[PDB]
Order: structure tokens, then sequence, then C-alpha cells
């Protein structure tokens, strides 16, 4: 196994500008049991994300050490956190969540079976048997209790097995003999294996408390004692304070953190200075590569099938459709002026659709997205594969349907070539759009802060499209060749009329107006290349953007 | 004060069909403190739920029973009931909540310093005092710790007094002493003023148990004891089962209802028949109106204060106006063609945008709703004018910014009547599209679908808004009169062009274009109307979806 040593050295927290922690110092060995105790408010969960390297910023002062050492992500990568929330995913069962914890973090070593007999021993030992065929749930949706949802994010970082364990006050939510049992099973992996436990408990009971081997003392960001159990209860008689009855001795520790003072002198000259003192290949990639993606793949769609799954859609779309075809009802080849106004309104449909429906991805799942990533699960560009992969099985439907119905209904030119050739065209214009759409949705980290830019953004592409403006100032032109909808107007008219040659040939200032919106000064090669180089670089931004945040 | 006597009788639950609840029987009487004791998982959180009137549907059997009768919503308005979830507005503190609280819910004959003095005393028994000068905050914030956001909740119901109390695991969260001082805390609430307090602890001590009335025991869906908490280690010694050692007795019970059949078939022959047995003016409402509609409107815009100030909205809009200034620059007014399209986009550019920024409104405060709807703090009529008051005093901004600028960077038609007529238009239009959005935000609570049904329906307006097309099928014509766009630009041509009898002096093909989008079949006064009753209706529709949703 890999030993770890935990340090802390004078860390103290100021923020109103008040003090939450100040002057406190400690060190766990490997095979120790660590407990901080103190009332509410005194500082438990900060004092714990500080230690497991949540913390950031010039707000913390003092050392901490890992192995006397700085604190990396290497290091980090053995580190098991458990906070009191408990964010997990609403739409999968418990025994789902934990198989594919198990596939994703144990080792590549070992068959299926073993990852998912180690999966279910790990349900059947916390008492989750009876309630592993339930949807975990939210607030929203009817799922587990309060007191699953603890054990159920327990299993989270213990099928794993972290060195270094860090749980921020897991024993609130379940009855006494549930919270003794879980107690008595940390007991059992701290002393049977080695490790570095540090726990927050908050209402422990004598027989709880008789098994923990060190104990933290914290008053309202002041250290009140440190050492064995056994010896608070002696230090403090020693110290001049004294039980009237026989009582717990937690709650004793808990009063006289909640006179404050002269405990706190009488710590700083005693125990300061013995703490003081005491304390000083390749293709392995590509296989691992390809399973998570398809770990990831099943994850996503087993999430998608009770809300991607949306008949509303295509009974939308489709009367949609249906009107724009009534619309334009057999329009004939003459009126070009009437049939431009078509591609450019598909154009407009099919780049706002998509640019808004894409601004929903990331921030949605930013709630969970940075608990996954604190932990160290996957690489992000797994998770941005998968996302751009589970997309397309549905965004790629909706334009078809789309056109199956608005091409025949207004009679476009008619031949298999240039339908396929407009369906291949609309759908590549589709993908740069949802792809802007993503990236921007990724750059913000609110969902509904960036639709009013999308919005903005997508309305001034429209009006720089080229349907609207024809007398352009010659000094504000190039905006032109920016707007995705450009090339995809461009192109749509390229592939319905041609060159334009066959136009001036019935038509014998319409030769002025036929050349300015028919031939361009764009050739569809490089309509094509550029609409795949916005597709490209939407989404290798918004990868950037996801490597940016790091809490 | 107003006693109440409660009581269910053969409460079962059945949701797989797995039995949550069943055979599930007894009363608490005013004056008397009403305990739910079980394990993890034995259904007393839904039990408490029922109780206080928060379940429905064909699931529950059994019958409940407030003073020998049926609930109702009077008699739901003096239960309080606080949950394990906590629900609080993330950027108010903990004084402004309370005093909002104590503004809205205290009765209408008392002054101001008289509340505040309450809400202040109230914040000072619950050993609030250090931490009531911070922000609350949420998941994502940093703001107080999750320990006094209990007592914050707790506190949002004491400050009421309501007859009936029902609390959901309170003390989850806090040490021994402040679980102590809470726990006296509703002793003397209820001893002292004959109320009825229901509660579910999962970790007591012996003190906190010792002061407990009436404990009711639950094993996973099974009742075990009833009755006095003085009698429950008596009981359960007669029937056979004794401790080997003296120890906490709610160790024991919960232990015992972790054997179980014998102890159920006992329960069932001894304790029922006995238990069985022993069940057997107008200008005051106008006065309280606009207080409250002021207290709402200070709480929306302290909230607002924080996240609706935003100067990327401004420093955007006037970037698409002078953008569309430039686009537009200095066209003369021969051209009819260039400029009729400025008005078409403007049209499309302030429908899209205060439609698709309204859809968010409701769903985004739908967690907190349901939860303030419940307790009954307001009628919906004062939350739907404060939320459409707030509305107001940011949207209306960004149009006339707009205008100033676009109006005089084109040089449309000269005159500050025209310019006051249609900002004013632009205005209404802006209030409807605002309005549409709303009701179709509120007829659908989820911020996804809503989106995709609200930028559908908006481009289907657009389609009809009568640019695009100029051969509309017969049949296909009356929809044109449904969309807001087609009066909003019916009204801009009218105001800008006049009745088109000034445009034929230049004009002398073109009188039959001018003829068809200059004067068409709809009159000035018919479309201000029109719109008017839009922008009423989309309120209206929107109030009764708000209506519609309980629970
Ligand atoms: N719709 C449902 N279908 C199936 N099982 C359900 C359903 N809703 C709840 N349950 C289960 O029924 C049990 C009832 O739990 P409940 O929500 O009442 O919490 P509780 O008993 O108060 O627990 P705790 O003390 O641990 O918070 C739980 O095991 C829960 O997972
Ligand atoms: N940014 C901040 N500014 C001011 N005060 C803060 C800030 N962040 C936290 N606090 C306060 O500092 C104190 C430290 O609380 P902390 O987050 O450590 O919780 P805790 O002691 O583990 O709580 P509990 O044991 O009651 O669950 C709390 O009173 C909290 O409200
Ligand atoms: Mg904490
Ligand atoms: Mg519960």
């Amino acid at each position: 196994c890999f030993p770890i040593t935990l340090k802390f050295v004078d860390v103290c927290y100021r923020v109103e500008e008040r003090t939450i922690l100040s002057g406190v110092t400690g060190m766990i060995s490997p095979g120790e049991f660590m407990a901080v105790l103190g009332p509410s408010g005194s500082g438990k969960s900060t004092l714990l994300n500080a230690v497991a390297g949540r913390l950031h910023g010039s707000n913390l002062t003092g050392k901490i050490l890992i192995n006397d050492g700085k604190i990396t992500k290497q290091t980090l990568k053995r580190t098991g956190f458990v906070a009191q929330d408990d964010l997990l995913y609403p739409h999968l069962t418990v025994r789902e969540t934990l198989v594919f914890v198990a596939l994703l973090r144990l080792p590549r070593s070992l068959t299926r079976d073993v990852k998912l007999r180690a999966a279910e021993s790990v349900i059947s030992e916390l008492g989750l048997t009876k309630c592993e065929n339930t949807v975990v749930g939210n607030t929203f949706i009817r799922g587990i209790s309060g007191g699953e949802r603890k054990r159920v994010s327990i299993a989270h970082e213990l099928l794993i097995n972290p060195s270094l364990l860090v749980l921020d006050q897991p024993t609130s939510g379940l009855d006494a003999t549930a919270a003794l049992r879980l107690v008595q099973t940390l007991a059992g992996l701290a002393h049977g294996k080695g490790k570095t436990v540090v726990t927050s408990i908050h209402q422990p009971s004598s027989r709880v408390f008789q098994m923990f081997d060190t104990v933290l003392l914290l008053s309202e960001g002041k250290c009140l004692f440190v050492g064995k159990g056994r010896d608070a209860m002696a230090y403090f008689e020693s110290v001049g304070f004294s039980p009237a009855f026989p009582m717990n001795p937690a709650d004793f520790l808990l009063d006289l953190a909640n006179v404050r003072q002269t405990l706190v002198t009488a710590y700083d000259t005693l125990l300061a200075p013995q703490v003081k003192t005491c304390i000083e290949g390749i293709t392995t990639c590509i296989a691992t590569w390809f399973s998570q993606l398809c770990i990831l793949l099943h994850r996503l769609l087993k999430e998608r099938r009770h809300e991607s799954f949306d008949l509303l859609r295509i009974f939308q779309v489709v009367a949609a459709s249906i009107l724009c075809g009534l619309m334009w009802w057999h329009s004939d080849y003459r009126d070009v002026h009437d049939r431009l106004g078509l591609l450019f309104f598909i154009s407009i449909f099919w780049g706002v659709l998509p640019s808004f429906n894409a601004v929903f991805t990331f921030p949605q799942e930013r709630a969970i997205f940075t608990r996954e990533r604190a932990s160290g699960m996957y690489t992000l560009s797994s998770y941005f594969m998968a996302h751009v992969l589970g997309s397309l099985s549905m965004e790629l439907v909706l334009p078809a349907s789309f056109l199956t119905f608005t091409y025949w209904m207004v009679y476009l030119r008619p031949g298999i070539v240039p339908f396929l050739l407009t369906l291949s065209v609309l759908l590549l214009y589709v993908l740069a759009s949802q792809g802007l759409g993503l990236a921007l949705g990724a750059a913000i980290m609110d969902a509904k802060k960036a639709s009013t830019i999308v919005t903005v953004t997508m309305l001034a592409f429209v009006l720089t499209g080229g349907y609207y403006v024809n007398k352009v100032p010659s000094g504000m032109v190039w905006m032109k060749y920016v707007s995705t909808t450009f090339y995809c107007y461009r192109l749509l008219v390229a592939i319905q009329y041609g060159s334009g040659e066959e136009i001036l040939r019935m038509l014998g200032a319409g030769c002025r107006f036929v050349e300015e919106e028919v031939i361009g000064d764009v050739g569809m090669w490089t309509s094509v290349g550029v609409l795949f180089l916005m597709f490209f670089g939407y989404r290798v931004l918004a990868y950037l953007a996801l490597r940016r945040i790091k809490h």
C-alpha cells in the first residue's frame, strides 16, 4: 500500500472580516483514526476542506503537508472526500451508480465479474440490499430517503479504497445501530489496512467515542484538546474542570467548547510545545479510453431515456414543416424572389433552434461535473467525446424529418442528388450552430446569462446573413465572412439555382439582381471547408473552456 | 389558543408494489409531545408528510382526522411543517428573511416595532446572534453552515406559533448542547402553551428522551409500541425482551425495531384493542394587499440587485443597435424595400428577445414557490403582481436605449411625434411578447421543453409576420391575425409611411406593391386594442396556470 502522513501547522482562515479558524495544528499518521469535534459553527467543514485540498486562495495561511510535501494532483488522486451534500444522479439506481463507479476506477487487470462482485459485496455490507432496485431520485422526483443517500455516497468512495479518506459528518441522518455499524466498519478499515481516516462526527455516543483513536476539539476557531481519546477526561480534570455527575465524555467536550479564555490559555501554555516538537505502453491508454467512453455513453443514454425521449419535439417540428410547406405551396421556378426567402427562413430556423437548445447542456450538469472532476474519475476529453456522441443520436433526426416534408410539399428542384446535397449541407450547418451554442454555454457558467448572449449573437448572424440589407458600407462588409448563416445560405442557393448561367436564359436591372443574389464571390468548396473549420473550432473552444474550470 | 386533536387510523401506503407503511394507528391530544422513532427507511418521514396533509392520491388508505373532521384548507392554515430539506433564498440574510416572514404573517393589528422585536427575540433565543449578519447562501455561493440553516428553517415556522407543529428530524446536524436547548425550547412551547407538536427524532440521548411525552415505534412499516415514554421499557420487559446491561432506552427500541414477527404479533394482540377503544370589512383586505405587495417588491428587488444588475445586457444591446444603424446608414425615403426590412428586423429582434427572456422566471423559483404556497404565506395574486411590477423596472430600459441610437443613426422620419408614437408601440409590443413568454413558461414548469416550444412558436409568428411570403393560400390566411409581430409591423409601417396616400406622389406593379405592403386591411386603433387584449390575456393565462399547480 501507499502510506500517507498528514500535517497542518498554524492554519488560519480569514474571509466583513471574521476569523473562522486560527492556530490549529496537528498530524495524523497512517493507521490512525482522527476525529474533528466541536459545536455548530465552530469550524469543522473548513479545516477538512482545506485538508482535502478543495480550498485555495490567499485566505489560507499556515502550512499543510502530505508525506512532508506539498499537495499535488498525484497525491489528490489517492484522496477520497465525502461531503455533507449528496450530489447523485437522480435517474439512476443504486446498483447502476455503484457498478459504474466500480467499472470506472477499479484496476484494469481484472475481469468484469470480479468488479461486479466487489460492487455487490459493498452494497450488501452497507445494508443497501432492500432498496438496491429503486431510483435514487432528487428533491423533485420521488426516490430513496435521506438516510440511504448518505450510505450511497459512502459507498461511492469506499468502493475505490483510497489511501487517505476524509469524511464530513457521515453519521448524520442514521439511527444509532446503523451509525454504530458504519463507525465499526470505518474503524476496521482504518486499523486493518493501515490507512489514514479523518472524520468530523457531531453527535457521538460513548460506545462510538471509545473506539476513536485521536480527537481534536475546536471551539469557534480555537483548539482546545488534541491527542488520545481516553486522555481528554484526565487532561480536563487536571486542568481544573471535573464532571459533577457521570456522563458521556463528548457532551463534556462540547460543553467546554461551547471559561473559554482560561481553557485556551491553558492549552496554549501546556500542549503547544509538545505538539510543536513531536511534529518535526501506449495501447493501454487507447483501450482504457475506449472502455471509459463506452461506459460514459451507456450512462448518458440511460439518463436520456426518460428525458430525451419527447414526442413533443417531433410533433412540433412536423407541424412547423407542414406550415412552411403550405405557405409556399408549389411555387414555380420563375419567381426567384419568392423561393429565395424560403431558403433564408430555413437557415434562420435551423441556426436558431440548435444553437438555443445547445446552451443548456453543460450548465445543467455543472453541479455534479465539479464533484466528479475533483476526485479524478476520468479525463475531461472522454466526457466531451461522450457528450458530442450522445447528442448526435437525437439531434440529426429533426432536420431530416423537416426536409422530408418541406422539400416535397414546396416541390423544389427535383432530383435525388440535389436532395442529398441539400440535406448534407443543412446537417453540417446545424452541427456548426450546435457547436457554437455549446461553446457559448461552456464559456459562461450560468445557463441564463448565456441565453441572451446567444440570442443576440445569432440574431446578429441573421442580420449579417445578407438577405436583409443590400447597400452595405464598404468599410464594414467583412463581417459577412464570419456568420455561419452566410455560408449555409450561399450553399443552398448555389445547389438550388446552380451557377446562375441557367437563370439568365429564361430572363434573357434583373440581371444585376440575379448576379448579386446568385453568384456572389465565394465558392462551394470554400464554404464547405469553412463550415468544417467552424465546427472543429467551436468544439475546441468548448473543450478549452471546460479545461479552464478547476474549482 | 385553538386546540387540535389529531388522529390517524389504519394508515397504509403502497406505491414495483412495495409497502412503506401499514397498520399505523394513533392520536395526539393538545399539549402533548409525539415522537416517531424507528430505523432508517422505516417510513417515518412519509407518515409525517401524510399527517401534515402534504400527500394525496389513491396511494393513501385509512382515515385521518383533525378535531374529528377531515383536513381542510382553513385547518392547513394553522399547521406549521418543517422538513429535512432547507429551501431558503440564497441572496438574503437571516435578519431579512425572518423579518420578512414576521411582517408577512404576524397579525395586522400590531406596530412595526413589535414585529421587529418578535423577530429579534426569536433570533436571539435560537442562538443565531453571531451569524445574523451574513448571506444565507446556497450550494454554489459561500454562505452559512449547514447547522445554522436548520435553525433558520426552525425559526421560519417558530415565528408564527402555529397550533399544530410538525417537525421532520429538526435536530440532525447539531451538537449535544444545541440539540438539548432546541428540544427544551420545543418542550416549553408544547407544555407551556397547549400546542400539538409531532416530531421524528433519530439519535436521541437519555436526557432528551426523558422529557418526551409519547413515543411511537416504527419497524419497516409496522408499529411496535405506542404510549407514554416512561413505560416503553416496562412493556418490552414484560413481553420477554430485557437488556443484559444498562443502556439508553432509545438504543434498545431501535435494536428491537431493527424476532420482529413475535413483537409484531404481541403488539397486534395486546395493545391493539386498547388503542382502538381509546381512539373513539372590505377596506382591510385592500390595506393588507398593498402592504404585502410592498414587502414582496422589496424582497424581489433585494434579490435582483445581485443578479439583474448586469452591464453586459446594455453593452450588448447598444452594440446591436450600433450595428443595425451602421447597416442602414442614412437610407433615403425613396427605397421602400430597403426601409421596410429594417422595421421587420426590429420587430423580430424585440419579439424574440423578451419572449425568450421571460420563459425562466417561474421555473427558476418553482423550488421555493411550492414550499411557500403549501404553508399559505400569501395569495397568488400578490406574487403575480409583484413579479410583473418588478420586471417592468428593468425590461422597459432596453427598447428605449435601442431606439435612441437606431432611430437617429438611420435618420428615420424626423419629428418628435413619430418618435414617441413608435416608442410607445414598441414598448407595448415588447410587453405583449414578454407576457406570451411568461404564460408559456408558466404552463410547463420545466425550462427545457418550454424553451424549444417558445422558440418554435415565435418562429411561426415570424413566418406569419407577413414579410416573407406574398402568395398566401386562401385557406391559410386567418392565422395572420393571431401573431403579435403582424400588429407590431403594421403599426410601425403605418406610423412611418402614413396611410400610403403620401407614397404615391413619387410612385406616380409598383402601385400594387405599395397598396399591398402599406395600406393593408387592418386599422391602427384595432391593432392597438388587439395588442392590449393579448397583453391582458397572456397574463390571465399565466395566472390560471399558476393557480392550477397545487402539489
Ligand atoms: N415511490 C417509491 N417506490 C419505492 N420505494 C419507495 C418509494 N418512495 C420511497 N420509497 C422507499 O420507501 C422507504 C421510505 O423511506 P422514507 O422516505 O419514508 O424515509 P424515512 O423512513 O424517514 O428514512 P430516513 O430516517 O433514513 O430519512 C425508503 O426505503 C424509500 O427508499
Ligand atoms: N464567506 C464567509 N463569510 C463569513 N462567514 C462565513 C463565510 N463562510 C462561512 N462563514 C461562517 O463561518 C462559520 C464556519 O462554519 P463551517 O462552514 O465551518 O461549518 P461547520 O462548523 O462544520 O458547521 P456545522 O457543524 O454546524 O454543520 C459559520 O458560522 C459560517 O456561517
Ligand atoms: Mg460541515
Ligand atoms: Mg425523513
